[PDB]
């Protein structure tokens, strides 16, 4: 019976066994000390009393409109608001990184295997008196019931911030780069070595697959020519390997960088988007550098493209998501004088806090035809049938799911929100609360508490018995939401550290790169710090459709 | 014809080329400006005035040492100069890492293929009119010729620092983790994929290797038992790969982390000592910790060793190095106020400037005999033969021989002298003034400055015609020692930048590895805080001989 399954020191302290029976807790650096890590020094009494809580902090930036129109439009004051909240936000992070499932203590193997999700929380120990440590029953509930009884839709649920289906498939094939998990292998490995924005997804994780998917000619990727425009080559031209079953037919066989973006027209609609504009930046560069080869012509416009996927996760993605009135900013150089690290390692939990699922619709509205998921998955016969721009004109307007709240998971993927719990489980993560405490924030005293309602959280205390025995994955899509939003507190609180951290952590972004002559002048260097969501759309779809992460 | 070709660009600005006829220097956060960012600002003309020359600090540093007695006694004063040498030197090294041989442009290739040594300068382009640029002839001197005439040792010329083969041969075991060339790829190729201080060459690079290394009882590695001492197992007992000739026996073929320590007795010495050390601290923690398992008990041991590695090579091996009179501390804390990148790529460069050849001796005393180079090369007969101890005790007293001065390469090292000139010219390294220039240094204006004497600086007139011409590895040894040291001046300011770096660099300096509880207790902190080259070999050797890096 290991010491350390009560998980006893507090505040991101480190538990050690000494001995059979006993523990000791290492409060460096944590701000408070005792047996628990749980007395604070005085200062950081203060601190604790000053700091306000998280869900004021969110009132104040989705109110005082007035306020905030004059902020935005005040460089000096945008600034030091927008430093404020990177700073903060990343702390949060260990970096490098730590823990991974295989190891909950300090380890080189844990640094150093690249093949690993890392681990915000070390995982639970193989003998605990419980599955989650002390807490709870012996066996955890039926990981089915969990799904039926509180994530399966009965009626569909609406996003009240008026997601659509752009945004949703925008961050399917957006987290789909560094979320690849290599299932053969067991749910704590990944496929994505970069561990990040590189955009493998669109460019291949390896060299191999690269070469396949590039021209040589003005440092472009391949492509075809369907009815005037430009889709993926085929897999029989590139060879490169592609998952498609039996039914698709080889002229339908699309080869982008990420191997599985063919399961839905959706992720192929960004593909080619993307697709689109490489060729384009690669037209531009080749105009302000003629002398330049097709080697540095291709390598410059991946650069760009990275620069324009974290301008517009930041200044569209997330501003759309956080419902701020303030104006986020991607830039670089308000890390310069701050004490940043440089690096990424993907964890497990970030990537489990991403299982979206009940954003997804009953049927797929494209035009005037439905779709339901039996004839809408791996059919490309429907990208090409519509085009890109009927795509996008349909997916604008077709709202996305409630994420929060629970009972929104569409039953045509129940199996795959059951796969979360049992992956989950697999990993021996703690308990929500653990997660709660780790990001700082107070665990919930009652299920009452987590949902914010009777029925459902009647239900969790008959699966599960005790509030810290509830598991991460469920509770976060049953978590109250906040007033009007698509998430409740704790997966933004435990979201954003992680997204924003990998986001800045770039390479680009570091001293070193963030300059014009990284990206081929000027020139380049405007098209990162002027992309958006719309502009992506605008340059590369034909009669430049108006195009937002929400509905008009 | 790029207009790049003359490397315009000053003071680590960045060159691009604007057409074919012309080019544009990124002068972003040089501190310069102008066309060639030559035009110091405000600020840096000021700092320019206030900073004084490496070999005024350099007197400072080793003379006045009733006064260096005095500030390494008060902790406060010694804490912020051991902090001011780790901050400014970290500055001039690129990271996250930029250029590699393969590519003189910023692009992700370059940051992310680990397989590459990294470039403290990019190569020079292919379509220049000479090979380092505009300057020097269209051909650059036969590699051989430059051998001979300045490199080759005539007479041996002892080191007036007094550093022994225990020295020389800690520096070829401890490089050689990180400088591991894969010469069947190119010599722009590493073996190292963890570019720095993770002691594969104990471990081995892979799980694979390591599994066949360790012995999965008490945390502990292999061994086998040679007349009552503890030795490396063998290839036959570990099925571990190693490189050996057919002539040497199967039981004199050891098994370590690095494939080729079998090549020298002296790095196989190092090999042994380390091993027992490891299954030492593997002895410490059981004893500590009775209820830990084999594979926390063997991943704990390695961090500990880590540890102890950084804290020899700053407090032992550098101290010795400098021969400052000021006492260098290695202490983690002393960065955590301060702006610093927990990360490293080595770079080619680096071990270029590391191939310090003339360290070795015309022959290797062991007792009362002597080897030549056909003799003890691959020969571990003759370690089994005299044991660990006479190891020590003979290569603490023997003498090693000095680096810079010109004409001190043993003729039987030949050929590796002129592979490393090759190698360079081979990875299209720029001139030894313009690394002078990209590590702040003056750049030299004629051959008898740069020796100090009128013999070989005519040798080398005659040779490269042009000062801007030489080569960076020939200079480097030729260069004027400075008195009474190992070392030139350029040795030092470029080696010391790239050296601390990749110490302090390492995780387990980072805020949430350096502490207790990551080593297994204070146990684990007090072998780090005690470790010493005398205490590493007092603890593992036989009889507890005195040693040290330098001559008795
Ligand atoms: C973030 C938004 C999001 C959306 C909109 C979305 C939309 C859809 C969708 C739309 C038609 C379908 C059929 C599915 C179905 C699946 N999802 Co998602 N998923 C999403 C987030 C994720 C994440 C994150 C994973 C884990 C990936 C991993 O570990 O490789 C995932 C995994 C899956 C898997 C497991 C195999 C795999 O994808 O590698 C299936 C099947 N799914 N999902
Ligand atoms: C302290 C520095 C040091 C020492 C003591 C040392 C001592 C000895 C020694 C007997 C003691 C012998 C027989 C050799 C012989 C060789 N050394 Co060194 N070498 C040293 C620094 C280096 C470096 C640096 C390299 C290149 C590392 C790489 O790329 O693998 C090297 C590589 C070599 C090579 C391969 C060529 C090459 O990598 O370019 C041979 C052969 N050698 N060396
Ligand atoms: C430091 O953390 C310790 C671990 O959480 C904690 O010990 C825990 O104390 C609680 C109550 O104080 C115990 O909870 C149960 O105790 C008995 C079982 O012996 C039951 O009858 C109770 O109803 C209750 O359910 C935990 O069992 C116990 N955990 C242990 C000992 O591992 C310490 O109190 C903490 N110390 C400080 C100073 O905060
Ligand atoms: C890091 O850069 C390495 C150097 O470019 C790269 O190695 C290269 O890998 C490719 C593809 O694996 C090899 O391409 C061809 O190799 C042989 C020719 O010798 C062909 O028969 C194959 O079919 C293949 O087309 C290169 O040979 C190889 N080059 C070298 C010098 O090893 C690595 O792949 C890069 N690393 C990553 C992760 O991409
Ligand atoms: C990273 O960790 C994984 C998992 O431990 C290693 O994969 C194992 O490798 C060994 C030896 O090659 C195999 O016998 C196992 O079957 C592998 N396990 C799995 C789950 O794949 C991997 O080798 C490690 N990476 C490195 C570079 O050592
Ligand atoms: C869409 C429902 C599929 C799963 C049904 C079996 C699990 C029981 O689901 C039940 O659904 C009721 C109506 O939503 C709820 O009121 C109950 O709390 C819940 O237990
Ligand atoms: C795919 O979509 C098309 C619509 O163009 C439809 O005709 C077909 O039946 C769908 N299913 C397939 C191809 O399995
Ligand atoms: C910049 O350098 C180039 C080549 O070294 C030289 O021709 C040019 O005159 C320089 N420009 C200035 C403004 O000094
Ligand atoms: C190796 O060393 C042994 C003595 O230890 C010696 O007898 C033998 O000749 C040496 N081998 C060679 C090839 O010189």
């Amino acid at each position: 019976k290991n010491p350390c399954c009560s998980h006893p020191c507090q505040n991101r302290g480190v538990c050690m066994s000494v001995g059979f029976d006993q523990y000791k807790c290492d409060c460096t650096r944590t701000g408070f000390y005792g047996e628990n890590c749980s007395t604070p020094e005085f200062l950081t009494r203060i601190k604790l009393f000053l700091k306000p809580t998280p869900n004021t902090v969110h009132y104040i930036l989705t109110h005082f409109k007035g306020f905030w129109n004059v902020v935005n439009n005040i460089p000096f004051l945008r600034n030091a608001i927008m430093s404020y909240v990177l700073t903060s936000r990343s702390h949060l992070i260990d970096s490098p990184p730590t823990y991974n499932a295989d190891y909950g203590y300090k380890s080189w193997e844990a640094f150093s295997n690249l093949s690993y999700y890392t681990r915000a929380l070390p995982p639970v120990p193989d003998d605990c008196p419980t599955p989650l440590g002390v807490k709870g029953k012996k066996q955890l509930p039926d990981s089915n019931e969990i799904v039926e009884k509180l994530l399966l839709r009965r009626k569909f649920i609406p996003d009240p911030q008026g997601s659509n289906m752009m945004f949703a498939f925008f961050a399917q094939h957006f987290t789909h780069q560094f979320f690849k998990t290599d299932h053969k292998r067991g749910p704590a490995f990944t496929n994505g070595l970069g561990h990040g924005v590189d955009l493998n997804h669109i460019y291949g994780e390896t060299l191999a697959r690269q070469r396949k998917l590039r021209l040589f000619k003005d440092g472009k990727m391949k492509y075809q020519i369907i009815d005037g425009e430009m889709y993926p080559p085929t897999v029989k031209d590139t060879q490169a390997e592609m998952i498609y079953p039996p039914q698709v037919p080889e002229h339908l066989r699309f080869a982008v960088g990420q191997e599985v973006f063919g399961l839905v027209p959706g992720l192929m609609m960004y593909a080619t988007i993307w697709l689109r504009e490489h060729n384009r930046v690669c037209d531009v560069l080749k105009q302000e550098h003629p002398e330049w080869g097709d080697e540095q012509l291709f390598q410059t416009s991946r650069l760009i493209l990275i620069g324009e996927t974290i301008k517009i996760v930041i200044e569209d993605y997330v501003q759309h998501l956080s419902g701020y009135h303030f104006k986020l900013k991607f830039d670089p150089e308000l890390l310069f004088n701050k004490q940043f690290q440089y690096q990424n390692r993907i964890a497990a939990e970030f990537n489990t806090l991403y299982h979206w699922h009940p954003l997804l619709p009953d049927t797929f509205q494209i035009h005037d035809q439905k779709y339901n998921y039996q004839q809408f998955i791996y059919n490309n016969s429907i990208l090409l049938e519509h085009g890109i721009t009927q795509f996008v004109e349909s997916f604008t307007r077709q709202i996305a799911g409630r994420v929060a709240g629970g009972r929104n998971v569409p039953p045509a993927v129940q199996k795959v929100s059951q796969a979360s719990i049992d992956q989950s489980r697999q990993m021996k993560y703690q308990s929500f609360n653990e997660y709660r405490k780790r990001f700082m924030l107070k665990p919930y005293e009652s299920f009452e508490e987590l949902t914010g309602e009777k029925e459902m959280s009647a239900e969790l205390e008959a699966l599960y018995g005790d509030i810290d025995a509830v598991e991460l994955y469920p509770a976060l899509l049953v978590e109250k939401p906040r007033p009007d939003a698509i998430f409740g507190e704790t997966m933004v609180e435990v979201g954003a550290p992680f997204s924003l951290k990998g986001l800045m952590g770039n390479v680009i972004c570091s001293p070193a790169y963030w300059k014009p002559s990284t990206f081929g002048g000027e020139v380049g260097f405007q098209i990162i710090n002027t992309a958006s969501i719309q502009s992506l759309i605008c340059n590369n779809v034909k009669g430049c459709p108006f195009t937002s992460f929400s509905v008009p």
